[PDB]
């Protein structure tokens, strides 16, 4: 093991891609997979901040975010100069690009933008982070295709770590309360409320030529719907960003109030179709299957499906979530699962009341799918038990599922090691212990008999 990185020994660095405030972000790739990675590189000494157990458990809290607008964080490795935090690699830019591109967005348009944005920082916030730089150049497309997610990236590192110690229009996107050194979740929607403002007209809403005029009419919270172009948008999405762009934060909506509000409503009508059938068909398959399987089956697969999974593997997947997200939250609760089935058969010509309905069988199914407790069926959970158990199964990914767990670098597995995936067992040989050949029989024995 002497010779062996933790960081060089999985991945290789391809090229830079860019540098903002903490550290810098280059694109990585898996030695065994070839799967591409963004990871950020942050020197230890000029960056740290805390103590390195400090910084892992806040990190930890970061990996552990799960929701299909916010930036899928993988790990956190570390050298002697580094740590290196590696996450989903996302290519459509960013939404500040498409701004330019577009200049200006339908309300149509901008409500399936914005909602995912109010989605994912709801979220962020019921897990007590807020952003504090939210803005378009802060928020990446996941793709080139048409309709990709968003992800709200570049977050989350601030207490842990100083800044690299001058970016242009920055300034267009703060509340006022940031010019009294304040930051709070209210500070976030405020940001939020302007990237609207911007999406519908194509302009700030404290507009100026310089950062000193611009911060002079932020100060005032003073701004209009007054540009031509807003005699033509609704009163309805005026009404939402009046809510959002309100001077006292005690009185400003709350994130969830922003994704609940009518406008964003009246345009995040998508449900499922026909055409989903298919897609449908194939998740509730492979749902039934999962169902089935012991716990420790059930536990194995969402490790792998969480951390080995690409983009193009589950997009279709991604698009079923979606309608089936009724309210917009990026998660699945009950109620949505059990309306899913019930239009699933309506969609099939198969009427529901046909010795278990479809309430019983959600209902028992939760506790199994929900497998962190936390009362919804999250991203990475809903991609576990609705993909087909194959395309997990690729050497590769079984091989590097199996160097995840060979802690000690033996070869083999031994039973500590073992745990900390699922966190009886057969060998063959009988060596009490799991070479790779014995995993690879045991991860295809779970998918089998
Ligand atoms: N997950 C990602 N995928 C692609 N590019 C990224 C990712 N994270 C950051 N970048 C790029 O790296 C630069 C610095 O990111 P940051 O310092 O987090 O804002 C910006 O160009 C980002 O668009
Ligand atoms: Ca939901
Ligand atoms: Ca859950
Ligand atoms: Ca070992
Ligand atoms: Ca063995």
């Amino acid at each position: 093991l002497y010779f062996q990185g933790t960081f060089a020994e999985r991945y290789n660095i391809v090229c830079m891609l860019g540098k903002g405030s903490f550290g810098e972000v280059l694109k990585c790739k898996d030695r065994i997979t070839q799967q591409e990675y963004a990871v950020k590189v942050i020197n230890k000494a000029s960056a740290k901040n805390k103590d390195t157990s400090t910084i892992l458990r806040e990190v930890e809290l970061l990996k552990k975010l799960d929701h299909p607008n916010i930036m899928k964080l993988f790990e956190i490795l570390e050298d002697s100069s580094s740590f290196y935090i590696v996450g989903e690699l996302y290519t459509g830019g960013e939404l500040f690009d498409e701004i330019i591109k577009r200049k200006r967005f339908s309300e149509h348009d901008a409500a399936r933008i914005i909602k995912q944005v109010f989605s994912g920082i709801t979220y962020m916030h019921k897990h007590n982070i807020v952003h504090r730089d939210l803005k378009p150049e802060n928020i990446l497309l996941e793709s080139k295709e048409k309709d990709c997610d968003i992800k709200i990236i570049d977050f989350g590192l601030s207490t842990c770590f100083q800044q690299n110690t001058d970016r242009i229009g920055t300034a267009y996107y703060i509340a006022p309360e940031v010019l009294r050194g304040t930051y709070d979740e209210k500070c976030d929607v405020w940001s939020a409320g302007v990237i609207l403002y911007i999406l519908l007209s194509g302009t700030p809403p404290f507009y100026g030529k310089n950062e000193y005029d611009i911060l002079k009419r932020v100060e005032t919270g003073k701004y209009a719907f007054d540009l031509p172009q807003w005699r033509t948008i609704s009163d309805d999405a005026k009404d939402l960003i009046r809510k959002m762009l309100t001077f006292h934060p005690s009185l400003r909506i709350t994130a969830t109030q922003c994704l609940e509000h009518p406008w964003i409503q009246k345009y995040s009508s998508e449900t499922p179709t026909i055409s989903d059938l298919p897609s449908l068909e194939s998740a509730m398959t492979n749902i039934r299957q999962f169902q089935a399987e012991k716990k420790l089956a059930q536990a194995a697969l969402l490790y792998m499906a969480s951390k080995l999974t690409t983009l193009d593997e589950t997009k279709q997947l991604t698009e079923i979530f979606r309608k089936l997200d009724t309210n917009n939250d990026g998660m699945l609760d009950r109620d949505e699962l059990v309306r899913g089935y019930h239009e699933f058969m309506r969609l099939k010509g198969v009427d529901s009341n046909s010795g278990s309905t479809i309430e019983d069988q959600i209902d028992s199914l939760m506790p199994l799918l929900d497998m962190d407790g936390s009362g919804s069926i999250e991203y990475s959970e809903f991609i576990a038990s609705a993909i087909d158990r194959t395309i997990l199964l690729s050497r590769e990914r079984m091989e590097r599922a199996f160097k995840m767990f060979d802690k000690d670098g033996s070869g083999k597995i031994s039973t500590k090691e073992l745990f900390k995936l699922f966190s009886e067992q057969v060998d063959n040989n009988k060596d009490g212990e799991v070479d790779f050949n014995e995993f690879v029989e045991m991860l295809q024995n779970f998918v089998r008999n």
